[PDB]
């Protein structure tokens, strides 16, 4: 009851070869098995909570998602416009919470609450 009617998140995906689209702007096409991407996810995560690493600067190095061009951020959105994983996790955020992996039929997902 309440609940805003959009949220704003970036995001970090590492996709795998049981992706939807197993192909970003970083490989044409995506061989890592899922158990490899979701290594590389807790290593990102890892690097984040050290203060080693920036996660819009992870997310712009590293996602295969466009997003990565927009340093992860999506944008803001409402119910019904994310895959309903995402939605679920992103919505699931307190404003300016990170999530633990997030699988989605994307790929493997860090979420970033901004708004």
């Amino acid at each position: 009851q309440g609940e805003p009617a959009r949220v704003r998140c970036s995001h970090l995906l590492v996709k795998h070869s049981q992706s939807r689209r197993p192909s970003s702007w970083r490989q044409e096409q995506i061989t890592r098995t899922q158990e490899e991407a979701l290594e590389l996810i807790n290593g990102y995560i890892q690097k984040i909570k050290s203060g080693e690493e920036d996660f819009e600067s992870l997310a712009s190095q590293f996602s295969d998602c466009s997003s990565a061009k927009a340093r992860g951020d999506l944008g803001a959105f409402s119910r019904g416009q994310m895959q309903k994983p995402f939605e679920d996790a992103s919505f699931a955020l307190r404003t300016g919470e990170m999530s633990g992996p997030v699988f989605t039929d994307s790929g493997i997902h860090i979420i970033l609450r901004t708004e």
